[PDB]
RNA sequence: ACAC
């Protein structure tokens, strides 16, 4: 599944107990413990809905020991393959307006919506290939479409 | 330096 989170940009002396009180008061439930390595922890959501909120709300935001807090979809070296996911997508864009600029770096197998309390929308992409998806990243990581600028990230490519 |  997808509820694993990567917190990145953490203070030398960040450990759970502060990751612990600011999903707290961010009222964000968490699933299990918090694994503090040396300026980055992971810790797993309830499910996907949860941990896409946690992205929106604490990061870049969120900040902690005088420190910003980055937080993204968890995705080992090894799965970043074909899958992406699309953030801040203005909200009633048609998809023929989205999927135009998807083909112009490859075949779309697939390409799903994520239902978010968010104005803007999040859609999952699978691409044919992981050249495609690595091409696409690049290109389309910080493009401004209408006045939003999309926000483009790995997540999981468990089969391949 | 997204864990080795």
């Amino acid at each position: 599944s997808m509820n694993k989170l990567y917190i990145g940009n953490l203070s030398d002396h960040a450990g759970p107990a502060d990751l612990e009180s600011v999903f707290k008061d961010a009222k964000i439930p968490v699933a299990g413990p918090f694994l503090v390595k040396t300026g980055y922890a992971f810790v797993d959501c309830p499910d996907e809905g949860w941990a896409l909120k946690a992205i929106e709300a604490l990061s870049g935001k969120m900040e902690l020991h005088g420190k910003p807090m980055e937080v993204e979809h968890s995705v080992p070296k090894r799965q970043r393959i074909r899958k992406l996911q699309i953030r801040n997508i203005p909200p009633h864009l048609q998809w023929e307006v989205l999927d135009s600029l998807l083909v112009q770096y490859g075949v779309v197998e697939s390409c799903e919506q994520v239902n978010t309390d968010s104005e803007t929308a999040v859609v999952n992409v699978t691409y044919s290939s992981k050249d495609q998806a690595r091409q696409a990243l690049d290109k389309l990581n910080g493009f401004q479409l209408e006045n939003f600028t999309l926000k483009v990230a790995y997540i999981p490519d468990e089969t391949a």
